[PDB]
């Protein structure tokens, strides 16, 4: 059971992320998922919850009017949970482009490894159930997720979900829902996040 990919993730890639309201005692905690420069992973159904007046990531503060970057994913015109948000300048992320993304899908009952900051840090762990065209939620109908066998909690959304196939273990998800011991996470591709970033304006060299 080597982790030493998980930590890297940890390290460099999974935040805690809290969201200020005026609706309630205290700020809603998750993780977020720094991809690189000035541009992270956020759920959704988070980011578009009209209460928030702002958010807290890497010791800064940023506002809801501020003029944010973003990019929601949709997978056959149907939404997925997934969004991508570019901040204005400040002090850059890690690169984190190389941890992303599986060529090939993993072996069904394969381990799935989440990495959260969403209670403090910790991993949680269960087996790969496969991928689903969609989820029926309580707010509504998302696309494009996988699914793998473990009680989650509110607050765990945003945690990288870390799979492996052809011997290579990738963030290929970020935690989305649970329902009944079975966790739902929504799928991301390498493919996608070069194709966001490139719209958001995110410099990055091209590999010739
Ligand atoms: C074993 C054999 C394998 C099997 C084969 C598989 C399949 C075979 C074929 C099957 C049938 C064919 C069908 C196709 C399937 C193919 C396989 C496949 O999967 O292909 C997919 C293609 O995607 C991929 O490439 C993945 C990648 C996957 C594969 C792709 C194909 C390959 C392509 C290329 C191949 C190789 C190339 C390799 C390259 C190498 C790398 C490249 C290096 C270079 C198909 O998926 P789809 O086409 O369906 O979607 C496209 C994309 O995924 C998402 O779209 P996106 O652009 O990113 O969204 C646009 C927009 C962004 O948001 C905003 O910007 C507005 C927001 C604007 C606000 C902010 C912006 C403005 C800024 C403000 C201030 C800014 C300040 C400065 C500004 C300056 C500039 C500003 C910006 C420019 O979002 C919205 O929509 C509005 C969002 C709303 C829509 C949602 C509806 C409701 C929303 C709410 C949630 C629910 C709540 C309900 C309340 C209503």
């Amino acid at each position: 059971v080597d982790m030493g990919f998980e930590a890297a993730v940890a390290k460099k890639v999974v935040v805690p992320i809290t969201f200020m309201v005026p609706n309630r005692p205290s700020g809603l905690t998750q993780s977020a998922l720094l991809v690189t420069g000035r541009t992270f992973l956020i759920n959704e159904h988070t980011w578009s919850n009209p209460s928030w007046t702002s958010f807290t990531i890497r010791g800064e503060v940023h506002t809801r009017d501020e003029p944010f970057q973003t990019v929601h994913f949709t997978h056959h015109g149907i939404p997925t949970d997934l969004m991508m948000v570019r901040l204005g300048p400040g002090n850059s992320f890690p690169n984190n482009l190389d941890k992303f993304g599986l060529d090939q899908m993993p072996a069904r009952n394969s381990r799935v490894v989440g990495v959260s900051s969403s209670y403090g840090n910790f991993f949680f762990s269960g087996n790969f159930l496969g991928f689903v065209d969609s989820i029926t939620s309580e707010q509504g109908t998302y696309a494009r997720l996988f699914r793998y066998r473990v009680t989650t909690y509110k607050g765990w959304c945003g945690s990288a979900l870390v799979c492996e196939a052809g011997g290579v273990r990738r963030i290929i998800g970020l935690h989305s829902a649970g329902a009944a011991g079975i966790g739902a996470g929504t799928y991301i591709s390498k493919l996608g996040l070069i194709k966001a970033l490139k719209h958001l304006g995110e410099p990055l060299a091209t590999m010739q």
